[PDB]
């Protein structure tokens, strides 16, 4: 069902929580051949998050979900938002600029913190 889609795509996310956390502990004790490791990881991840959630957008608009589908469309909307600040730190490893990798990592943080009671809703919504 989409329901246990939409938990399969949950522990997707958590995966990245997991392996994002690990890597800010190896960012902060410079171990940067982990870093480029572990960013090449949550690419991966998040690339199949996105679209896990896109399927689930489109069963919800086919199914005629209606509060499923604002539901979807606000998280999806957040999740870009930090899909764009991971690119950009990224590239901010990329180009070794430090100031500029936790800066984005911070935002990133905040970013999700920030989504997960719309992910809760929509556990229920669906
Ligand atoms: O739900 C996700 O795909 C997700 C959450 C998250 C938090 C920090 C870095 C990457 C991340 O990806």
């Amino acid at each position: 069902s989409v329901k246990s889609e939409y938990a399969e795509a949950a522990a997707v996310g958590q995966e990245a929580v997991a392996v994002f956390n690990t890597m800010k502990a190896a960012f902060q004790n410079g171990d940067k051949e982990a870093v480029a490791q572990y960013l090449a990881r949550l690419a991966s991840l998040y690339t199949r998050h996105e679209e896990l959630l896109n399927r689930i957008l489109e069963k919800a608009r086919r199914e005629g979900n209606k509060e499923a589908v604002t539901l979807m469309n606000e998280f999806t909307a957040t999740f870009q938002t930090g899909k764009s600040i991971f690119n950009a730190m990224v590239a901010a490893f990329k180009n070794g600029d430090d100031d500029s990798f936790e800066s984005y990592l911070q935002a990133l943080e905040k970013v999700t913190a920030k989504g997960e009671t719309l992910a809760d809703q929509i556990a229920k919504a669906l």
